[PDB]
């Protein structure tokens, strides 16, 4: 129903009307208002304008509304009744996405359940993305004198949730982007690393040496690489961090290039092997003249010298000639 | 009987009385000499004391003395038989020393042998070194009246002729010593090269090109190779002139060197090989320098370059690198 201008309106827990006017008030009686509001310890009621309405404020005893019309007879009260009262204890299935919860009376939630993914103001309470949830919240409350301690609400979850609105579901490990097996923001529990679906990229890790473009690896992208908007590295690729004897590593013992970048790289074999990567300083000194650098047992690199038709190898330097 | 003073005397083949003389005569009537001697092809005589004596020469013609008084009629002449006209021929075997023939009565030889070997000199005749011959040469004479035709003795060599001490048995041709199957000086009828059992050679000819000293062959000697106490070559080995993939000829391409010596040489393939043989000119040309001649496409002379521990190819050069 609604509320009318000239009425009068009070609360009640039972409709028993004794001789003098209604016996079961819980209120003082109140004359209209466009936007009146009414109070008591299990509801709260207000009109809009125009409009009954109320939010039942715990939910153990059952309460009408009294109406009296402002002339007329107290024992004429008219009750119609605004929530039932029952008691003791509950259980409240949490539908797929329910988020914002809400305690009744004054009562602070526990929580049994996987793992963490709450957040608690007060008796109110939220599920913050529990993707993958189980457990069981019961608002319970505690007597200080006597060390008993009682539940009002169970909101039970056997089955675990999917995912929902904005819920991230994946983290940072360190450098490395990493899964979110359970949960969503912040309550990822993470999972496996990210593997590479594909997109535009903007650099890529091996080896412990960084790089920006195709030049001079095996394909590109290779080893783990991460995306221009995102943060950190996806997976790719796990090529051994060894090109056929010669293994390229954090510390030595000579220094060569590939596509733009430093690298530092050590051979594991002695035998006729390909230096993987493009050479660094190329020191000359025409009569015959040549040019060199410095390299590995017997390691080649590219382009061999056209004028004797090969890769021309001292020992420890690669050689390059012209003949005037 | 006797040669007197008063007479004249002359020789007669037949006892015949014609018309105007004796017709029987092989002679000029001879007068009276204290030594008077007449002589023909059968017969010769000398008057000593005034009697008579004489030699047969030969045996088939039957003669007789004239004998006309000086003053007498020609055709008064009397006649004394010397010897008769017997004619049977004999047959003679040659000893090892045979050497000079003699056919008698003034009778061509004619000769049937195994080979060339004699001297012609009308009626007498003489072998050459006829080493290991054998024949018959038979003094045959002729008659234009009657056409009949013979001989008076047959010198016969069943068994063949030894060498004998003067006999040069070997023949030089080209600069190839040449062994005499048959003949000595002159009638040589040659035969195979000579074998070199031994003795020091002077020089060596292999593949057309000739050798003083051991160096840079398979061995020493080889090929053919002449010695100090003669005129040409004896063979002694046939090693291949053509040697691992390259091989050594008169004319073209590139010229090497062995010993002292030049040699021509012609690349028999082309997949790599060895030469063998030192280079010509090794020509020049601070920093690297490097020294260089020509060679054959992917053959390499000794040394290989110490510096890259390998032979130097460009294509039709091989090098030889200083860094100092
Ligand atoms: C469960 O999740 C939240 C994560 O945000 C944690 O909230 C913190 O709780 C600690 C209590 O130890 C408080 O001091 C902070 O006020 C909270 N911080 C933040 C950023 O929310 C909560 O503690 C977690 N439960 C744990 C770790 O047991
Ligand atoms: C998880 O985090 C994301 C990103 O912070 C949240 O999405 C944003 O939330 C803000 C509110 O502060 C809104 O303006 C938008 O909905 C998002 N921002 C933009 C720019 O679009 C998301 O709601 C978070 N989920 C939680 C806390 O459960
Ligand atoms: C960065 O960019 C990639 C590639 O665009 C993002 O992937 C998008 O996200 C959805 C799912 O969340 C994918 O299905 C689509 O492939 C992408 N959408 C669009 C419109 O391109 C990735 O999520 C981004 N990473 C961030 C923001 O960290
Ligand atoms: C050795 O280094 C020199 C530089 O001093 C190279 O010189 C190049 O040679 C060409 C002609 O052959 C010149 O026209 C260029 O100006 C030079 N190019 C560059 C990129 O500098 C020489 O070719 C080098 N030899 C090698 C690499 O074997
Ligand atoms: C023995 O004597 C004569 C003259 O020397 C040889 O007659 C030769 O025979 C060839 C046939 O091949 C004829 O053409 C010539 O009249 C002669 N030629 C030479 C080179 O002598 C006879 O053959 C001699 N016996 C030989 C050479 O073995
Ligand atoms: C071949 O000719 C030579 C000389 O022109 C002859 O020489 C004689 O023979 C011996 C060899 O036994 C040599 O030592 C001497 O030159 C000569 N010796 C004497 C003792 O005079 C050789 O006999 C000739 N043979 C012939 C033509 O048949
Ligand atoms: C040059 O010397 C050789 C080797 O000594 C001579 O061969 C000799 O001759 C006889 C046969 O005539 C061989 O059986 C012997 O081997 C050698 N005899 C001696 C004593 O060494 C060869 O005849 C000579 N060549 C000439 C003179 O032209
Ligand atoms: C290139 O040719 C010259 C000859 O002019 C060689 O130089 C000689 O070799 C030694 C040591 O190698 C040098 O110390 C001398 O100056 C030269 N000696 C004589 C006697 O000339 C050079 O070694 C040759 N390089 C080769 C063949 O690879």
């Amino acid at each position: 129903l609604d509320c009318k201008p000239e009425f009068s309106y009070a609360i009640a827990k039972d409709e028993r009307i004794g001789q003098l006017g209604a016996e079961g008030l819980t209120t003082t009686w109140k004359e209209y208002s466009p936007g009146m509001k009414l109070e008591d310890t299990m509801v709260i009621a207000w009109c809009e304008d125009g409009k009954l309405m109320y939010l039942q404020r715990c939910t153990r005893e059952t309460r009408y509304l009294a109406i009296l019309h402002t002339r007329a007879l107290p024992t004429s009260v008219v009750f119609k009744k605004l929530f039932d009262g029952r008691k003791q204890e509950d259980v409240v299935e949490m539908d797929d996405n329910f988020e914002f919860g809400l305690c009744p009376c004054d009562a602070k939630p526990i929580v049994r359940g996987k793992f963490n993914t709450t957040l608690l103001n007060g008796p109110a309470f939220q599920m913050v993305c529990p993707i993958g949830w189980t457990g069981t919240v019961s608002c319970t409350s505690f007597n200080m004198d006597t060390l008993a301690t009682t539940v009002v609400r169970t909101y039970r979850r056997s089955k675990p949730f999917p995912h929902r609105q904005g819920c991230i579901t994946q983290k940072n490990l360190g450098e490395d982007l990493h899964n979110c097996i359970l949960g969503g923001n912040w309550t990822c529990v993470p999972g496996d690393q990210l593997l590479y679906k594909g997109g535009s990229i903007e650099s890529c890790k091996w080896c412990g040496y960084q790089f920006k473009e195709s030049e001079g690896l095996p394909h590109y992208p290779i080893g783990k690489c991460k995306l221009e908007n995102e943060t950190g590295y996806r997976l790719v690729d796990s090529t051994s961090c060894n090109r056929e004897g010669v293994a390229i590593v954090p510390q030595g013992t000579l220094k060569c290039k590939i596509g733009k970048t430093t690298v530092q790289v050590i051979a594991m074999d002695t035998k006729l092997g390909p230096m993987p990567c493009r050479p660094y300083e190329i020191i000359s000194s025409t009569a015959c003249t040549f040019n060199y650098t410095k390299t590995l047992k017997n390691k080649y690199f590219e382009p061999r010298d056209s004028y004797f038709q090969q890769y021309m190898l001292k020992g420890e330097y690669q050689y390059w000639f012209d003949l005037e």
